[PDB]
């Protein structure tokens, strides 16, 4: 109908090796952070068959055994034997870390008093919220990411036991317009492919992800007789992991965020400490946008900030509410600027960016979960 | 003044590691198509200290010296001297390549007609056109791009010696509404950092990067005495290149679009043939994007498509132009559906996409320039 539109967003599974490197880069991160809070960390992870590369810059006080963090994350995931194409227990771990540059902690840290430390990098980063779920998320990503995690609640209670780690699911939604936000009217199309045993059939597989995924996920009234199933649409996926395709940090940073929602600016979030504002500047502008909404200022917002090296203070924050709030923009980011302070390390201070949180973060997006910090709206004067 | 906001687009240069990695990809990828057009080629590229690896999936009849290719690659972005932190001459350089998964030729190609060869991921991409400046991009990414080209064009002719490859830039640009667009005003702040030789002084340096960089870059008509300048903020740049930071391919994905400006689904260009969508199918979009505006029918556009892996056509097809055209949303869908096919297999023979123009797409990003095959708008019928 006029005013409808489809849109498309992707998710995909803990053992999607760009995923394995992500939750691996956090695992490390909060290793380090476990013995040192202020340990300054930018771990980069590689997987290919057989290996695990860490690469990066890490400055720390802590003692980390890389092998056995790093092992630990793959057996969370569930790659524990060559049938699967992976195995903790016996893969490459490879470790080519070195320290933070000298220069790098000279213009950023170094001799600063902590709320005054400076960006970690230049960059831009948005935040964004949606009225459309009750966690201020665009449904296709929230559904996208919710059939992944049944997969994995499936294939770890042993109700699909040919089920493996690696798994991307994808939702396309008919929306309509509502005064600027956006609703939700029904879902048109959802694809599977997951990794899977040698005996399995298609057939039974993709019998399994319609009656005991979809269903269980993707609320009967989005669903009906037109809806498109692709599903196991490749039609054998045996090989996979790192084996299948090479992963690496930093590379899923759409499933991470809103789904092709928003805006995004281009850093990754996995692997860095606070000071490293493409993950702590990203986590305040979600929780402004989100403030924003549930303050009841807004149905959608979207909030862009940008650094300087070594710079504490924002170069630029500015905000777009679709016409969906009855004050300016002006006035908005007056309210913004009255009631956060989006220099690291007061955002710090604000979201406890020093706690080991992280590798929970590395699945399964950012947003939109399990009342982190930036997920608990900031009661707002104006 | 109310109706105006500000907007931050970053750009990096040739020898930022993130830009080493995509540009030593492509070379790759351009080197097994000039001996197979057909190569299959999924190469990722990771660099640190003294390391260029190449991981991924690679299924070509080409014979490829890597050493050749990546030390080559190399030597034209400039580390050519332990000095500088990097040398192509005496860097090692690991390869771990593996054939394509053959799950994945199988669901994919092998005995499919060229053009009805299925997608060879899932995945979202949108494409994004802007009457702001003739070539159809925002200006805040234009001019940063064109910073970076700045600073390696001085570096190689012999102007300011005591640069290095590494290079990052910034612009942040007061815009205005019109109707739908979006028109620029005044360049709020820029910030370059670049790394350089031990012996430069930092005022040197800024007094270059503001008499010889910007303002042979950015128009006096932008700039005013309430320009910011952050030049060399972090306040020293000697450690650069891989050794100050480590690269990965496919993690400057907005540097290499809109700058954040449209949307992004989040699939990387570099390393990629034609059958992954996530590279096709975004040039595909652009190419729409601009024919829409170069024909007329948008000041400003953003076109989304989504596909599954083995299955030809897209699952979704959607434009959105923002108010500005005097046809709806589903009028332009139609026009474009008549105009287009963006089946993989028919965008490769529209864009020549078998060619081995890769390299030169990967730094300065892959829109707005030098007039490849998605930046010649088509001529539409309606
Ligand atoms: C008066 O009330 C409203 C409420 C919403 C909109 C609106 C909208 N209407 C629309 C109507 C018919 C057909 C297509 N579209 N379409 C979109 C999109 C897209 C949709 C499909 C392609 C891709 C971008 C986006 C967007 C999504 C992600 C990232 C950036 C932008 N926003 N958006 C909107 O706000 C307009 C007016
Ligand atoms: C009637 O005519 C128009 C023309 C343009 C707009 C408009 C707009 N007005 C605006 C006015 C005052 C203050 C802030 N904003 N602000 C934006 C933005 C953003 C700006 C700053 C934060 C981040 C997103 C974006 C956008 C950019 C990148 C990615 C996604 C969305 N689009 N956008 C628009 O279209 C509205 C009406
Ligand atoms: C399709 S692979 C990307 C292309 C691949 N690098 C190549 O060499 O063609 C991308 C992701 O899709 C999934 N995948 C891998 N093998 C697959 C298969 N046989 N069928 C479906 N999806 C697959 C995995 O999640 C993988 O990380
Ligand atoms: C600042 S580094 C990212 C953080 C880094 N990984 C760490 O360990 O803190 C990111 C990019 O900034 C640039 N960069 C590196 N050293 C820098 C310095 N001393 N001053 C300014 N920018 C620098 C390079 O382009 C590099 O790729
Ligand atoms: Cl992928
Ligand atoms: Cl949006
Ligand atoms: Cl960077
Ligand atoms: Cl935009």
């Amino acid at each position: 109908e006029e005013g409808t539109f489809l849109f498309t967003s992707e998710s995909v599974g803990e053992g999607h090796p760009d995923k394995i490197c992500d939750q691996i880069s956090d695992a490390v991160l909060d290793a380090h952070l476990q013995q040192d809070p202020d340990a300054k960390v930018a771990c980069e992870t590689v997987a290919k068959t057989g290996m695990i590369l860490l690469a990066g810059e890490i400055t720390s006080r802590a003692a980390v055994d890389y092998q056995k963090v790093v092992r630990e994350a793959v057996k969370h995931i569930g790659y524990d034997d060559s049938s699967k194409g992976f195995d903790y227990k016996t893969c490459n771990v490879l470790v080519a870390l070195e320290q933070q540059s000298p220069d790098i902690a000279q213009g950023v840290h170094l001799d600063r008093n902590e709320e005054d430390i400076g960006a970690g990098d230049q960059g831009l980063m948005f935040g964004y919220a949606t009225d459309e779920t009750e966690e201020c998320m665009p449904l296709t990503i929230v559904l996208a990411h919710k059939l992944n995690a049944k997969l994995a609640e499936l294939r770890r209670n042993g109700t699909l036991p040919w089920l493996r780690p690696d798994s991307k699911t994808q939702v396309t939604v008919q929306y309509m317009q509502d005064r600027g936000a956006v609703l939700p009217i029904r879902v048109h199309t959802i694809v599977i492919s997951v990794q899977h045993d040698e005996e399995v059939c298609l057939d039974e597989m993709r019998d399994a992800l319609k009656e005991k995924v979809i269903k269980a996920v993707v609320p009967a009234k989005y669903l009906d007789e037109d809806t498109i199933y692709h599903l196991q649409p490749s039609g054998r996926f045996v090989i996979g992991g790192p084996q299948g395709d090479a992963g690496l940090t930093g590379r899923k940073i759409i499933v991470d965020t809103y789904g092709g929602w928003g805006a995004h600016g281009g850093g990754a979030f996995s692997g860095k400490d606070y000071t490293k504002v493409d993950r702590s500047a990203a986590y305040a502008a979600r929780w402004v946008a989100k403030s924003l909404v549930k303050g009841g200022l807004c149905r959608r917002v979207l909030v862009q900030v940008s650094y300087a090296i070594g710079v504490s203070h924002p170069l630029s924050i500015s905000i777009f509410h679709y016409g969906t709030s009855q004050k300016s923009e002006r006035e908005l980011l007056e309210i913004v600027k009255k009631n956060f302070d989006l220099r690291p390390g007061v955002i710090v201070r604000d979201l406890d960016l020093k706690k080991p949180i992280y590798q929970r973060t590395a699945a399964y997006g950012h947003f939109g979960r399990d009342s982190f910090p930036w997920e608990v709206p900031k009661k707002l004067k104006y």
